């Protein structure tokens, strides 16, 4: 897929059994959810936006479907307005800026 | 040009006769740029991030060189700690995501 950037690059992800949409920000380098529930041990974290920050769950190795194509990496949750796919996971799917 | 993820998508931008570096970031509905001297009027203005939100100055057409590409667009300005180049000025350049 290519994707043109007239509206928010939303695709659809699956992560802990959800399905959630998020958006493809190449200016993030982490990947931040809203309030969710996902199993297992995690880790304080404080991230910075434009903004101010924000106080997220840092959870390592977690599985997510990104537009149909699998990818393990950080996951952070928190409270992000909107679910963000960071670097961290775009180069995961092959993901790369045309111009 | 096409460009991976691996790291920060950064840019050399001329706006006002001055040279930047900013952030390709498709993230953003709107570019914001690091406190500087841009001659004319401008509106006040309100944009939310992760982390909340920050007062800036709004200037419209704006003649933006992105990477020997010109664009014509509204840029913001403000105490953001990275400038952005969001999709209202990438759109004018051509930028697609591919994965
Ligand atoms: C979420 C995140 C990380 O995990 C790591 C580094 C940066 C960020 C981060 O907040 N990045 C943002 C750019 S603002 C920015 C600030 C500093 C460095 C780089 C970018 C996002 O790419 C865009 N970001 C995505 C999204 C974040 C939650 C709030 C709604 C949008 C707002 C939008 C945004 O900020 N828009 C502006 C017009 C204000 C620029």
């Amino acid at each position: 897929p290519q994707i043109t950037l007239w509206q928010r690059p939303l695709v659809t992800i699956k992560i802990g059994g959800q399905l959630k949409e998020a958006l493809l920000d190449t200016g993030a380098d982490n990947t931040v959810l809203e309030e969710m529930s996902l199993p297992g041990a995690w880790k304080p974290k404080m991230i910075g936006g434009i903004g101010g920050f924000i106080k997220v769950r840092q959870y390592d190795q977690i599985l997510i479907e990104i537009c149909g194509h699998k990818a393990i990496g950080t996951v952070l949750v928190g409270p992000t307005p909107v679910n963000i796919i960071g670097r961290n996971l775009l180069t995961q799917i092959g993901c790369t800026l045309n111009f």
